[PDB]
């Protein structure tokens, strides 16, 4: 969530941290290259630090360019981790309905719970529109991916309609 800071600091293993910027990378790009020029060199970490600072600013835009293109490349490869990681729930008035924006079509889960609602609802009268649905919340989770083959494939088609409508809402061209 708009994680302000980023990089070596303090936190937990859960969240895949490891995002470095142009500098963070440049500072290590000069030190590594040095070890090659002077292996038995008595270079200091501090002296090499203050240097990278004024050394990074002095560097002409062109010099920074590469450092920038290489840095951004990481901001992407780093996300790969987040994918494997699943954070808690903390959405703020998101995925909500809006009259201005185009309504989003149903999904596999909705197609299943919707096609099952009229099935279980009749078998179990005691339940109610509310509960009945709350009961499908787990049914889907258990459902095997394969079983979601049709519920998914179909949905995909619908999405198109939305992707076509929204294409206007934003009008980014």
């Amino acid at each position: 969530g708009s994680s302000g800071s980023s990089g070596m600091g303090k936190g937990d293993p859960k969240k895949p941290r490891g995002k470095m910027s142009s500098y963070a990378f440049f500072v290590q790009t000069c030190r590594e290259e040095h070890k090659k020029k002077h292996p038995d060199a008595s270079v200091n970490f501090s002296e090499f630090s203050k240097k990278c600072s004024e050394r990074w600013k002095t560097m002409s835009a062109k010099e920074k360019g590469k450092f920038e293109d290489m840095a951004k490349a990481d901001k992407a490869r780093y996300e790969r981790e987040m994918k494997t990681y699943i954070p808690p729930k903390g959405e703020t008035k998101k995925k909500f309905k809006d009259p201005n924006a185009p309504k989003r079509p149903p999904s596999a889960f909705f197609l299943f719970c919707s096609e099952y609602r009229p099935k279980i609802k009749g078998e179990h009268p005691g339940l109610s529109i509310g509960d009945v649905a709350k009961k499908l919340g787990e049914m889907w989770n258990n459902t095997a991916a394969d079983d979601k083959q049709p519920y998914e494939k179909k949905a995909a088609k619908l999405k198109e309609k939305y992707e076509k409508d929204i294409a206007a809402y934003r009008a980014k061209g």
